């Protein structure tokens, strides 16, 4: 207990200070002073100016806060109790939990706990991108959803154009913390009962500042993790190691999952956002995806990556700005929505991503675009971060458990892809379904002969098929307009146009079979290039070289059987004679 108190002390003080909220209405003593002190301490910790370099000043400021609280001190039956408890807690933390805390800040379960803690800390530190990603998710899914307005666009923009540029990431994070503190102050200011009628607070439960508090808590947790990693670091290959057992391969993928499949995952996330949003902006996304994908060689992808990333981040910023525009203070309306008889209506203004007060554009899909941005930034980092033919004969045959998986992946997956293509084609009625069915049929008929072909024609035909699939994706995205904007009019005019395509409105979901088909096709395209498949193709060629002997052996067996029967009949007839 003494060690726990000496170690985990400041957290109790922070919790006690935070517990001072919901003190009826807004009182400067209740919030302003305490909230300002907590914000100053948190900002000092984030910037490491005092709370991580002059913690004596931190203790002095804690003592000063306790003195101010004392100077400040059923109406007062319970209100006079929380300040006393907070003062007592601060005095206790300053009595014994101050010097040992500063010093520390400068049974088979034991081994398991040690291993779990070491793995978690190593992951948080080395794979700091994961932490950054969690903080980004908590800073985007809240600002873009809860309070979509000014005073939250600054932090969103800062992080959005900090993620693809890690050189700006550290200071930007600190700036975000400062901005969060400012937002918190605003949330504390607007909660007062002195308003009486951008980004108004309108505090209902006075739970209306939980977003900024959670963002600050996540930032503090990330900073604490980084500081602990630095303290541990100051104190106290894999590819060849792949082919021993399943555990080694699992650990190797845990290490370098993104390094090899980042482009595939980014394409999959682009398809996912395309499916989820389904608008004109998505038409732009699809056009740019085909533009990148047309250049087949990876070096062209390297050349065109920075343009992709910059275009996508500026597109995200434009989307967020377009979400919040023309504040309702000026009662004038947008240059489109008049009382005129212009052909546009509510359906088209919903489809076309435009700001309208009657139907504000959705703000729970920017998350998918931001995830795509994160994938693109990680892949840009990977791009900037730049014998087996002996083993592969030995996985052509079976060993402990890695060989079975290798043969099931590099040999028995070319047919699962065809099965998935057939299922996708036959599970939804359209012209695209017929095209998928015909492609699957042709591939299945000419499977083995295609496998034994050289890599060139194989990649040519595979790229043709995947480009047809992405063309189908973009065509469905295009026709979603006529599927939703002009449902009744087109239905009355023509019902066969609704027959030939899936005209239902989508509004993970939507094009799911198509997405997995795209995934499997891209995976098989990647497989066709690895060395592992080379000697599987060699085995197929060897099987082709055969088939001049099986017929001979069947004939030999037939001759053996017929001659045995003949001999027994001759014995019988000799007996008869
Ligand atoms: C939400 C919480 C989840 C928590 C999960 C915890 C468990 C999962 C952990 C995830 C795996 C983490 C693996 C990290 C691997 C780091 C590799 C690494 O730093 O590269 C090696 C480093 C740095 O090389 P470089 O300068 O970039 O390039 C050198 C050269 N140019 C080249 O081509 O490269 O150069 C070096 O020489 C340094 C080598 C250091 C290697 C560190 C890893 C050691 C082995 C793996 C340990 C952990 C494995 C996973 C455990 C999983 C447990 C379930
Ligand atoms: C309720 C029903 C549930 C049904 C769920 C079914 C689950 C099925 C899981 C199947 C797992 C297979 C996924 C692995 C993905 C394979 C695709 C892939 O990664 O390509 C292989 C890549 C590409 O080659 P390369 O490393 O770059 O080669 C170096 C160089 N380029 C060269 O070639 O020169 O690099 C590699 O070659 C790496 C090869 C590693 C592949 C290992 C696969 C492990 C499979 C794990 C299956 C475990 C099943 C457990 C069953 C439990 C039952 C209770």
């Amino acid at each position: 207990v003494t060690g726990i108190y000496v170690k985990y002390w400041i957290y109790v003080c922070a919790g006690m200070f935070i517990v001072v909220s919901f003190a009826g209405r807004l009182v400067v003593y209740k919030i302003v002073y305490m909230f300002l002190f907590l914000l100053c301490l948190t900002l000092f910790q984030v910037y490491y100016t005092l709370w991580r370099k002059l913690l004596r000043v931190f203790w002095w400021l804690v003592v000063a806060y306790t003195m101010l609280v004392l100077i400040a001190v059923s109406e007062l039956f319970s209100s006079i109790l929380i300040p006393g408890f907070f003062l007592l807690a601060c005095i206790l933390q300053l009595h014994y939990f101050h010097r040992p805390f500063m010093q520390l800040t400068d049974l088979d379960l034991a081994a398991s706990f040690s291993a779990v803690l070491t793995r978690i800390q190593v992951f948080v530190r080395r794979l700091l991108e994961l932490h950054v990603f969690k903080l980004v998710a908590l800073y985007t899914v809240w600002v873009a959803l809860k309070e979509v307005s000014v005073m939250n666009l600054l932090l969103v923009v800062l992080w959005a154009f900090a993620l693809p540029y890690p050189r700006f990431r550290p200071m930007a994070s600190c700036l975000s913390t400062v901005w969060t503190c400012i937002i918190i102050v605003c949330k504390m200011l607007y909660q007062l009962k002195i308003v009486n009628p951008f980004g108004v607070r309108k505090g209902y439960p006075n739970g209306y500042i939980q977003n900024h508090l959670q963002i600050l808590l996540l930032l503090v947790f990330e900073a604490v993790v980084y500081r602990r990693q630095e303290h541990y670091r100051r104190q106290h290959g894999t590819r060849q190691r792949l082919d021993q057992d399943l555990l080694s391969c699992l650990k190797y993928f845990i290490n370098f999952f993104f390094y090899k499949f980042g482009l595939e995952i980014c394409f999959l996330m682009a398809v996912n956002v395309i499916g989820q949003r389904m608008n004109f902006m998505v038409i732009l996304h699809g056009c740019w995806l085909v533009a990148i994908l047309t250049r087949r060689r990876r070096e062209a992808i390297a050349r065109l990556w920075p343009n992709y990333c910059l275009f996508l981040t500026l597109f995200l910023l434009y989307q967020y700005l377009l979400c919040l525009g023309m504040p309702p203070a000026l009662c004038i309306d947008y240059p489109w929505r008049w009382s005129k008889a212009i052909p546009m209506n509510s359906a088209l203004i919903k489809w076309l991503y435009l700001p309208d007060f009657f139907r504000a554009p959705n703000s729970t899909n920017l998350i998918s675009d931001f995830l795509l941005l994160l994938c693109a930034s990680q892949q840009w980092q990977v791009f900037s971060a730049e014998g087996e033919p002996n083993p592969i004969p030995n996985f052509i045959h079976c060993r402990s458990y890695l060989d079975m998986l290798k043969v099931a992946v590099f040999r028995y997956l070319f047919w699962l892809v065809l099965v998935v293509v057939f299922v996708a084609g036959a599970t939804r009625i359209s012209i695209f379904g017929l095209g998928y069915l015909l492609a699957c049929f042709y591939l299945l008929l000419f499977g083995t002969t295609l496998l034994q072909k050289d890599t060139r024609a194989q990649l040519v035909l595979w790229d043709c098929l995947i480009l047809y699939n992405v063309t189908v994706i973009i065509s469905k995205n295009m026709l979603s307009l006529l599927s939703c904007v002009f449902v009744e009019q087109m239905q009355s005019n023509f019902c066969w146009v609704i027959q030939l395509f899936s005209l239902v409105c989508t509004v993970e979901a939507g094009i799911i079979w198509d997405s997995i088909c795209f995934f499997f096709l891209l995976l098989q395209r990647r497989i066709f290039l690895s060395h592992y498949f080379l000697h599987v193709s060699a085995d197929l060629k060897a099987t082709a070289l055969q088939a001049s002997r099986g017929f001979a052996l069947y004939n030999a067996a037939n001759l053996k059987s017929i001659n045995f029967h003949r001999q027994i009949e001759e014995k019988s007839l000799a007996q008869l004679k």
